[PDB]
């Protein structure tokens, strides 16, 4: 049930809150974060039915993903541990 069925998703999402983005921009990484969830969870439901078994479809998606936070420079990786 949390906005999206997809962990890495919410963790983006919950992150993004975190940096506070005004609604605008939030709709903007929101709604595409949800684009990105259609095809996203589109493809949990891909790998599920058993329509990708590499995962591209996932690849493509992560890639979209990666893209994504490139484009709103919401990336970087060294976080938790420090």
């Amino acid at each position: 049930g949390e906005e999206f069925r997809m962990e890495k998703l919410n963790q983006l999402w919950e992150k993004a809150q975190r940096l506070h983005l005004p609604p605008v921009r939030l709709a903007e990484l929101h709604a595409d974060l949800k684009i990105q969830e259609r095809d996203e969870l589109a493809w949990k439901k891909l790998k599920l039915d058993g329509l990708d078994e590499d995962g591209e479809k996932e690849a493509r998606l992560i890639r979209n993903l990666n893209v994504i936070l490139a484009k709103y420079g919401l990336d970087g990786k060294k976080d938790a541990r420090q």
